[PDB]
């Protein structure tokens, strides 16, 4: 029906079985990507086409391919063949995690770096990480993980809490080598233990702890319709899910009066990225694109009633693609429910003498997802009043590393020996605007203070200026807290009753962005990191801020390239990227297991309605 | 038995008596302020000597004092005349606020003034505003309020929707008589209504919300004894009320292991302003410290169970004076509860097979008040990790005027000719410290870039510095959202297992501070609120950042004064002032009445415990 539709088991199978008879799915192919394409532009198809991409990956050397299928028509539309060294590798594939500690375990290098630290092999785990583009020349062109190592005293152990510091390998996952052993010299391991069930460090378990009992008698106040179609207090929207992204929302429209009105048409976090802050050797190529190059959907939990989400919950189990094609569910992986979010409006009046009070709620549409030492919640809200709002929330087990005896500048201490690298969690919200329609724009708004003197004789006014972001040049914008700026995107043709252009208006956290120095790597492999607010022209091949291919690709692609096309933004389809992370420096309150830290963005409506549009909410 | 539990309608009656017997108290006089002082720093002195300090008016003209008496003695400590003139008139009576109108309603001026507007006089509400202090000898000295004008159409219509523009009058409210009237001009009065519960403007209530039950089948995981003294997970805290500042947080401390550590003596909002930006003559004097000048604890509203404070609420009802001494009891004024706040921690290990996930949970204290058309939510947060919060909640109805034929650079636009001058909500937290004791100081934190080279030949490296904040005269500070700066207060002198000192650290919303220009007249009664934050030495006559008596008080009071002393901050008995708030460009939705908005801060443990305090916290 909906060409919005999550997609099904079958339709991944199907997919599989057009690859496989056009010859493109052979026994020595992998599909390291697989997701839905969104329907194209206009409407104009008669009917439904759905269209799937894959990036093919093979395991005997040759050259991997991107391809779309029609599982529709079952036909392939198209399949390239990619020249990794130029446009990127394809994103890591789980099957080649357990590669790196595999073949460390017989190198003859690797095993005398071990036995100087008296490090028996079968305890010493292997973090396959993302390799980057940094001096090795021979790395270009071929699948490199590098591995730091943590040692594990049994299997229920936190391996974490151990670090091996002082030791790095890199390993060719594709010809089963490690091209590398460095040691840069013998560290402590941490001893002291990070095994948060233990009753020996949690100490006896609180009983102080009341239930909360959270339920709905009649059930949610919204819909799902046709898989994946919500509607809720006015709004409407379908919930997708990629394997590279995660959760995606499409069609955000609200209910005003008797017209479905649209606001975003296609709202995702396209990358995240973890730099990490300490110049070690050991360390300082270590940059986690956990959406480009591990692709966070794919790790995304089950989540488990009145745990992870307490209430009337209602689950969507979003279907994904395995190595070989074979669909998978990730069982309850997405959570909707609908919360009491205090009071919305309230006013005693004297004059009067009415005493009115209403309550807010907010839908929430989340997912977890698992990355290694990381946990990563993706939060999307909605409001009565018409807010949007996203927040990530990070937590898991902090990275570590050795504590250096004489302290250290990029480094905390979390236990005797044991440190944790500084590093940032940066998040790339893509907002496919879509304001009243797709003829959109935005305006840079700023706090604008005033000299007290001629025509403000008492020095109290303020005011505020816009500036309307015209061609995709003038369109990469810092953060200005000092300032109050904010970011409107209005539709120029649409007004409301005041003849004022609808808009949304985007407020930002105004966290630090990229630290990194502009020379380096990571801030031309990540630069959209390095400014707050991008935008552009929409098109159909302009996905991610980073380009397709993240994995061991420098910069090139993304929206530094996009952005050259310097288009006409003014009054036209657009899309906004929103940078916004969190600068980690690591407490002792973050070990042995984080608690939830937060950062996000909201978008509130400015003159997009004629009026509150909650007064028709009941005092109930 | 606590010298922190709140005031009780018999000490209150026993001041009356003491003012009584005493002819400070009389028909001419009226209770202008009533509280209950603080202990004095050293418990040394068993037995609490049950303080209150008081504020008395003279209808009659004559000097205004200051008494402080001793209910636990029944005497008088103190008694002193004050020179209003010098330093300033005391706070607006709840009895003034009719005189404004009634005055006005026979005054020639005023009644030509209407007249010439074809309005009826028994219609014309008049708000007492306070009138600060501008180029008026003749109000100096003088108890002056001034008044606008709304129209209201009938008993229950909302003369927000109507306001009289060009018109301004000032008043005494002791000689009862109109110091002045001016008429700049005739403005077309706003005809559409704003009353939010006509069906007509509200249309069909919509019948889409299902019900949502919050309960507690076991009661509340917090007790209260000592009827103010909660302790709730670990926590623990004296729940005060002052008529002036509202709720008031007193010996914030934390259970950790067998020692109950403090880490805040006194969390309060001590001061919070609401200047405008209107260069308009009829508006640009226009300030109001809801705190200061009106006092936001009295008019605090009595909340309503399921409508204001949903799930298992236990309620404080605070007492406070009347304008004769007389206790006056506000029914359920403060709500207490624990609410859960989703994930607090959360891991999936692959390595050690390990899956755990834990539910956060705060403690909540709060109340609402209303300050004519305004209306605020105060809300202090106590989390299971040890954060603490404060949240203010903003709604009610927008303050009005005359939208300019022509546009405005001051005024919003909010239906047909009706405007909405801009402004700001300014709060300022009164922090006395006690992190692990008295013995205390301020860092600034600033992340810190690093250039790319030796040492950091991969230019990834980012570090953090820290600045100790010595003497009150580098310890007024401005927020720089850029390089995520943070204040954190330490104890130098009681460090954690690590060797650290234990700290908090403040993170502040970095939204705009005070726009007036520097010489205005509210930049220097209201100088708090042109910088982030202070840091004073303690001292028991120090209590607002804007002094004692702020109504019509030439300026410069307050932290300016304190500042000025340049007293020793490293390792002593410190209070951190934080100012934040809101500014309002406010928006069609925003009218009839303005859904809610919200600004705060936190402060989370910095090495304050020796690893995460909530390994404890069961899997329920
Ligand atoms: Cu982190
Ligand atoms: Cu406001």
């Amino acid at each position: 029906a909906s060409p919005f539709r999550l997609a099904s088991a079958g339709e991944i199978s199907e997919v599989q079985g057009i690859l496989r008879t056009a010859g493109l799915l052979g026994p020595e192919k992998r599909i390291a990507y697989l997701g839905v394409l969104d329907p194209a532009r206009g409407a104009g198809s008669e009917a439904e086409d759905r269209r799937f991409r894959v990036f093919i990956h093979d395991v005997s050397g040759a050259r991997p391919q991107e391809v779309t299928v029609s599982v529709t028509n079952g036909t392939v539309i198209s399949a390239v063949e990619l020249d990794t060294a130029a446009t990127g590798e394809l994103p890591v594939l789980e099957e080649e995690f357990e590669v790196v500690e595999q073949l460390l375990a017989t190198d003859e290098r690797w095993l005398k770096a071990l036995a100087a630290r008296n490090l028996d092999v079968s305890k010493v785990r292997v973090a396959p990480l993302s390799a980057g583009v940094f001096e090795y020349a021979e790395e270009r062109g071929r699948r490199i993980l590098r591995g730091l190592a943590f040692v594990q005293d049994f299997p229920e152990d936190s391996a974490w809490a151990h670090p091996v510091d002082g030791l790095v390998a890199y390993v060719d996952v594709v010809s089963k080598e490690v091209t590398r052993v460095i040691d840069t010299g013998v560290f402590p391991v941490p001893a002291e233990h990070g095994n948060y069930t233990d009753p020996e460090l949690t100490g006896p378990l609180r009983t102080t702890q009341k239930p909360i009992s959270i339920t709905q008698p009649e059930g949610p106040s919204f819909t799902v319709t046709g898989g994946n179609h919500i509607e809720w207090e006015k709004w409407s929207l379908d919930v997708g899910f990629d394997v590279r992204e995660g959760v995606v929302l499409h069609n955000i429209a609200f209910r005003d009066g008797d017209r479905l009105r649209p606001i975003i048409n296609r709202a995702s976090i396209a990358e995240m990225v973890v730099p990490y802050g300490d110049p070690s050797p050991i360390r300082s190529w270590q940059n986690y694109f956990d959406t480009g190059e591990y692709l966070v959907g794919q790790y995304a939990n089950s989540l488990e009633l009145g745990c992870d989400c307490l209430g009337d919950i209602t689950y969507l189990s979003p279907v994904i693609s395995d190595a070989f094609g074979n669909p998978r569910e990730i069982r309850n992986g997405i959570c909707m429910h609908e919360e009491d979010w205090g009071i919305l409006a309230k006013h005693s009046d004297l004059w009067s003498g009415i005493n009115y009070t209403r309550r807010n709620r907010r839908m929430v549409i989340s997912f977890f997802t698992t990355i290694g030492n990381y946990d990563y919640g993706f939060y999307w809200y909605l409001y009565l009043d018409g807010t949007i709002e996203f927040e990530a929330k990070a937590t898991g087990v902090v990275f570590t590393s050795a504590f250096p005896e004489g302290g250290s500048d990029n480094i905390s201490q979390l236990a005797p020996g044991l440190g944790a690298p500084f590093h940032q969690h940066i998040f790339s919200a893509r907002l496919d605007m879509a304001i009243d329609g797709f003829t959109n724009r935005v305006e840079e708004e700023d706090v604008v203070r005033q000299t007290m003197g001629p025509g403000n004789e008492r020095g109290n006014a303020f005011s505020r200026k816009r500036t309307v972001l015209t061609r995709e040049s003038e369109a990469v914008r810092e953060a200005d807290a000092r300032t109050g700026r904010t970011w409107i995107i209005s539709n120029p043709e649409s007004k409301n009753r005041l003849n004022e252009p609808v808009g949304y208006k985007l407020h930002a956290h105004n966290q630090p962005t990229l630290l990194a120095d502009p020379g380096s790597s990571i801030a031309r492999r990540a630069a959209f990191a390095t400014k707050d607010l991008w935008v552009t022209r929409y098109a159909d091949d302009e996905r991610y801020p980073t380009g397709d291919f993240v994995n061991q690709h420098s910069g090139g692609a993304g929206l530094p390239s996009y952005i050259a096309q310097d288009r006409d933004i003014d009054g036209q389809d657009i899309v906004v990227w929103h940078t916004f992370g969190l600068t980690h420096f690591p407490r002792v309150e973050d070990w042995p297991i984080m608690p939830v830290d937060t950062v996000g963005f909201k978008l509130r409506p400015e003159g997009f309605f004629d009026r509150s549009p909650v007064l028709d909410v009941p005092a109930n």
